[PDB]
């Protein structure tokens, strides 16, 4: 019976390393996928990636930095400035039962573990390991590292789901809040980027692999020649608080979190069946009375997976479909950090009143045909937004938007 | 608001491969440590774990094993365990979307990520990796691979928190059920043991290296010479059910969640600081009108870890201290395992009647003075039970656990 809102966002992504950056490639369509030498050493086939173009060395005390691996690194510069546009001081959400952090990784921190092997493996064995790979690859890594230097003093967790991780941890972060054990909670998520998780993905051919000259076309989204996705990192938090708190300490309010939906298909291990995508944005959008206004897909650019989500997308709204953009087609596929970087980039489309365009489609294919792609920025008064996140496993979730009433 | 029950369980563990196993264990206080050869040609100092003792080959049908590292493994076989001990059949729990999974890991994978690591720098290449190494080293793993044969419809995500990890899917079970979004919930988790994991702890200086001629009285909760954890895997699983659906079929109900408490610390990285957990375990308490008979502490063996918690169950308790026994004396720490094996092992005490021991107690630790600490089996009649994961990141879970009244 409580109500959900978003008052404070940060970000570290392969299109900008905060919402002054992010916004600015969001309107000019900008990518950031870039040519990786990393990836190319690795005798990977795929050799571009959605790389954050930041020099974290020094941004972080050494004494907290020492337990963090990229992923966590990531999520703490998206808190900083989630906690600093919140406008939330020390005294407010430290050492604070009623606020707490829920916020994961798809892959914790393929580096480091296979770092610690490595350094077992040579002839100083442990002395070569060193003591801070346990927190740096360990799953939770995300929110221990994050909730241990802010003072946490609430729920403190990750919730892993692929590439609906990060989706996830808002859904859950809302749920906190309806439940009325927290009033504010940090959600977000991080994905470090590296060969060592890339090449898994390269191994199965998921990933982009006829555009490394191109590195700006290979993620093409809804385009007839797209070739899997291309791997990004990076991260972002959000500030997800109870209604009546946020309005009490007259915060700025980005939108409300009236709809989240979140299912699971039961059927293929790393195909979506597009079935339990339409269960998942039903229930998102069951009690929202307005329609929906923009439609930021997971669409990662795939030949299967953006034709299955353009289905469930026909099934759902029949002839009544709102326009939709893939933002994957410039940032590319940050997999854990996915979801909530993607709710901050239609926060941004509902706060500046304008849909970033779905980019690279020379060619649009049979399927999406009579659907509302955008395909360049256009500016509009946009109310209520969704955010689709599917990942392995078949787990899905959806989340919808909507500005507060005047 | 609504009610909720475990209607039935399933688990793999050093001291049994099913409830009939663990229960002769747990009631003759016997170990399930034993020397491990692969910990000592690692390079390791710590050559004594809790290993499950089961050929899992041919258990589980090719097209959905292959997609599974050994954390999956024994989920699975602990969901199975759990779907005939609850009277479930198909039809009641697939396809259903008001049916879920909410299982994880602590660390995923450590073993696979680092076969794709050492694959792709082979004379192989991408060839060597495999197109199944996602499934098994994402962090959602134990989820992923467990809900899409299951054909669960309903939520799907796995919730990582290291040592705490499968008491807050517990937990976060419960709170699904209790919002009314499902009626079942299957929670639980799973670890692999390995040494590309258990060197990290190895390295850190938190495993037991002074008992390797004597496996079996390395692990000693609360003894005066312990000297560290004994790492140990396998799995658990619980059938969380709303009550009203789950008297409707006539279901086995060991118990009803009265209590479930969350908190973080806020403190140190490493080591707990007593102040969340005694937050945490007054939380769970609240609304729980009769006493608690007993506390399956989390207590790992650690110098440090050991006196904290028994300084906030102090805190907590006073002098009307509740039975305490530390049952990883006798399986290890099974880390992300840890809180639903334990919260099984509770259920096996409150539904037989009796108290399971704290082994290995040759010198009681003077701060352990005062409480009621068991070191032998009693036969009690139990009503109320308590158990405590604390974990890295101060990340603090506890559950209270019920008789139902007839
Ligand atoms: C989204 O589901 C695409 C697959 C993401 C898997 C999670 C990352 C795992 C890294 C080892
Ligand atoms: C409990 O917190 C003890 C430490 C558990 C760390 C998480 C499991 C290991 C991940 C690599
Ligand atoms: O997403
Ligand atoms: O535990």
């Amino acid at each position: 019976m409580k109500r959900v809102v978003i008052t404070g966002l940060g970000i570290v992504s392969s299109i900008g390393n905060n919402q002054q950056e992010v916004l600015a490639s969001l309107r000019e369509g900008r990518s950031g996928i870039t040519f990786s030498q990393e990836l190319k050493d690795s005798g990977m086939r795929s050799h571009v990636w959605g790389n954050v173009k930041l020099d974290t060395t020094g941004l972080i005390d050494r004494k907290v930095v020492r337990f963090m691996s990229d992923a966590s690194i990531y999520a703490f510069l998206s808190m900083e400035q989630a906690i600093a546009d919140a406008g939330l001081s020390p005294e407010a959400y430290q050492n604070n039962p009623r606020v707490g952090l829920i916020a994961g990784s798809g892959g914790g921190s393929p580096r480091f573990q296979v770092f610690g092997a490595d350094a077992m493996r040579g002839p100083r064995g442990l002395k070569a390991v060193g003591p801070y790979v346990v927190t740096k690859a360990m799953a939770s890594g995300v929110s221990a590292c994050l909730a241990t230097p802010f003072k946490i003093h609430g729920v403190n967790y990750s919730i892993s789901s692929a590439s609906a991780t990060s989706a996830h941890c808002i859904g859950n972060a809302v749920e906190q809040i309806q439940l009325g054990k927290q009033d504010i909670v940090f959600a977000g998520g991080g994905e470090e980027l590296c060969w060592e998780m890339a090449c898994e993905f390269d191994a199965m051919g998921a990933l982009s692999t006829k555009y490394n000259d191109t590195p700006e076309k290979a993620s093409r989204t809804y385009d007839a020649h797209r070739d899997g996705f291309v791997i990004a990192g990076g991260g972002g938090m959000v500030v997800v608080e109870e209604l009546e708190h946020a309005l009490a300490r007259g915060a700025h309010i980005y939108a409300e979190i009236v709809g989240y939906g979140a299912t699971s298909d039961g059927a293929d291990m790393v195909a979506p069946s597009g079935e339990g995508a339409v269960r998942c944005m039903k229930m998102a959008m069951h009690g929202v009375d307005t329609p929906i206004d923009y439609l930021n897909s997971h669409g990662t650019s795939t030949p299967v997976g953006d034709v299955k989500e353009l289905a469930a997308i026909r099934e759902v709204f029949g002839d009544k479909s709102p326009a939709i953009s893939a933002t994957k087609a410039m940032t590319g596929h940050s997999l854990g950090a996915a979801g909530v970087q993607e709710a901050i980039y239609s926060l941004l489309m509902l706060e500046h009143g304008f849909i970033a365009p779905s980019i690279n489609i020379e060619e649009l294919d049979e399927q999406a045909a009579g659907l509302n792609i955008v395909t360049e920025t256009t500016d509009r008064e946009l109310t209520t937004v969704m955010s689709n996140s599917f990942g392995f496993g078949g787990t899905n979730a959806t989340l919808v938007m909507r500005k507060l009433k005047d």
